[PDB]
């Protein structure tokens, strides 16, 4: 038990900061996530063995994407890990265990494709999970994961507590399905603002978590520029793949996939932060103010978008 995870002192430093870059040494990132882990968690409460056995599990269910690849899902995790560690007494024993777990997760067999494309090429996983289809695809991989041997890194919870962490869990992985964030933001800004939410209400902390991995998810807008500039990119590269393939089903697609209008990417970035990013970190800095550098960072990134579109970059 005495097996504590170090890390050299820049990283041991830096993975305290919202605006971590976990770096481009893959095998380092299995470490950084237990490192997490222990100190977000306990060293007691997953077994070594099972934990570094699923984390391995989880990698290669991952696949070789620009962007929904294993380094987004650590990266998630590493923002789950600093808005816990920020809001230390919040949440409890439970709730820290299953959320980053369910951030290292949330994005198992992406293949780089969003929902409407699934349903435009009529891909049977439509037809098995008709709405926020990659996300239940991704709880599914997850479970499965789980149930490998020597995989349930939560053996030792009661059949009470299992069933409770399995729940997190799933909540927190169909909360990544942006479509529903629009609306669950809203009810969060009208709690809010007339002072009904309630963090002992199971109903209001749901919410809460599912805004938290939605600012975890979109997180690559938080980072320093040219890190957040780079990733940009990477969403970019997926993007136009899908837009892509849109017109081989014979379909012109919106802007935002097609590789013709790279010009428009400054300004569609500018919407992108007004209408999602600005306002996800905005509420959930109204209702955890220790994440406020997850909004002053955004903030910076929306003001680089417009230095790039009046050409001073
Ligand atoms: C989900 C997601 C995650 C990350 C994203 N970007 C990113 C930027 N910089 C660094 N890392 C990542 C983007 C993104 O660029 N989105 C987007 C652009 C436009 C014109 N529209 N949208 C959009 C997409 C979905 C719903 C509403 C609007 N989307
Ligand atoms: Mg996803
Ligand atoms: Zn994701």
């Amino acid at each position: 038990g005495l097996m504590q995870f170090t890390l050299p002192v820049r990283l041991c430093k830096e993975i305290e900061l919202f605006h971590f870059d976990i770096g481009p040494f893959e095998n380092m990132w299995p470490g950084i996530f237990v490192y997490m882990v222990h100190r977000s968690c306990g060293t007691s409460c997953f077994e070594l063995e099972k934990l570094c056995r699923f984390i391995m599990s989880v990698k290669k269910n991952y696949r070789r994407v620009p962007y929904h690849n294993w380094k987004h899902a650590v990266t998630v995790a590493h923002c789950m890990y600093a808005i816990l560690q920020n809001n230390h007494t919040l949440f409890t024993d439970l709730e820290r265990k299953g959320l980053l777990i369910a951030c290292l997760c949330h994005d198992l067999d992406h293949r780089g494709f969003s929902n409407s494309y699934l349903q435009k090429f009529d891909h049977p996983l439509a037809a098995l999970y008709s709405t926020s289809t990659m996300e239940q695809h991704h709880f599914s991989q997850t479970v499965s994961i789980l149930q490998l041997e020597g995989h349930n890194i939560f053996s030792t919870l009661s059949s009470s507590e299992y069933e409770q962490v399995l729940e997190i869990i799933r909540k927190a992985i169909i909360a990544t399905d942006l479509a529903l964030y629009f609306g669950n933001r809203k009810q969060l800004e009208e709690m809010y603002q007339t002072g009904s939410l309630n963090l002992n209400n199971q109903s209001h902390r749901d919410r809460v978590i599912g805004l938290m991995m939605t600012a975890c998810d979109l997180c690559s807008v938080t980072k320093l520029w040219p890190v957040t500039k780079l990733t940009a990119n990477d969403i970019y590269a997926e993007f136009w793949a899908e837009g892509d393939e849109m017109k081989k089903l014979g379909i012109q697609p919106i802007p935002m996939m097609d590789r013709d209008k790279k010009d428009e990417v400054p300004q569609g970035q500018l919407g992108f932060y007004n209408a999602v990013a600005i306002p996800c970190y905005t509420t959930l800095t109204q209702i955890l103010p220790p994440t406020e550098p997850l909004l002053k960072a955004c903030r910076d990134n929306l003001s680089q978008w417009e230095k790039v579109i009046r050409g001073e970059e």
